[PDB]
C-alpha cells in the first residue's frame, strides 16, 4: 500500500483505489495502474521532473529502502499477479529488487523528488509506475 500526496492530489495504484478515490476522481489509466483523486489537506510530496535512472524505493515486505537503477518508462509485458492478469503495462520502469503485491504504492525517489510508485513484482524485479510526465500534478 501507499500513495503520493502532492498538492491537493492523492496518487494511488488504480487497483488499490477506494470508493472514496473513485467518488473524488481526477484521472485514471488502467494501462498505467494509476488513479488520482482530490484531497482536502495539502500533501508533503514533490514530484521529480527529470530523466534520472537512479533512485531509492521503499519495500514494505522488507521494511527497507533500497537504492536501485531503473529503466526509462516503457510499454512492458507483465506476467500475471494477484491483482492483474498477464498484460502490457505502459509508463513502467523496472529495477532489480524485491517486490510482492503488497509492496505496491511504495515510493521511488531521486534527487528531484518522487519518481513513481511500486506497481509490479516477481522474478527478482520491481516495476514502478512513473508519474514524472504528469506535469498537471504540480498545479491547480
Ligand atoms: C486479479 C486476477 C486477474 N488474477 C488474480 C489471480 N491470479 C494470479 N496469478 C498469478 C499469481 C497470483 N494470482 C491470476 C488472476
Ligand atoms: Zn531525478
Amino acid at each position: 500500500s501507499g500513495a503520493i500526496y502532492v498538492g491537493n492530489y492523492r496518487v494511488v495504484n488504480r487497483h488499490l483505489a477506494t470508493h472514496n478515490d473513485w467518488a473524488n476522481l481526477v484521472w485514471e489509466d488502467s494501462s498505467r495502474d494509476l488513479l488520482v483523486s482530490s484531497t482536502t489537506a495539502q500533501g508533503c510530496d514533490t514530484i521529480a521532473r527529470c530523466d534520472c535512472q537512479t533512485g531509492v524505493y521503499y519495500c514494505s515486505s522488507r521494511r527497507k529502502h533500497y537504492p536501485v537503477s531503473f529503466s526509462k518508462p516503457s510499454l512492458i509485458f507483465v506476467e500475471a499477479s494477484e491483482y492483474y492478469p498477464a498484460r502490457y503495462q505502459s509508463h513502467l520502469m523496472l529495477a532489480v529488487g524485491h517486490s510482492e503485491p503488497g509492496d505496491c504504492g511504495g515510493i521511488l525517489r531521486c534527487q528531484h523528488g518522487v519518481v513513481g510508485i511500486v506497481s509490479t513484482g516477481g522474478n527478482g524485479l520491481v516495476g514502478f509506475a512513473d508519474v514524472r510526465d504528469l506535469l498537471w500534478l504540480d498545479e491547480e
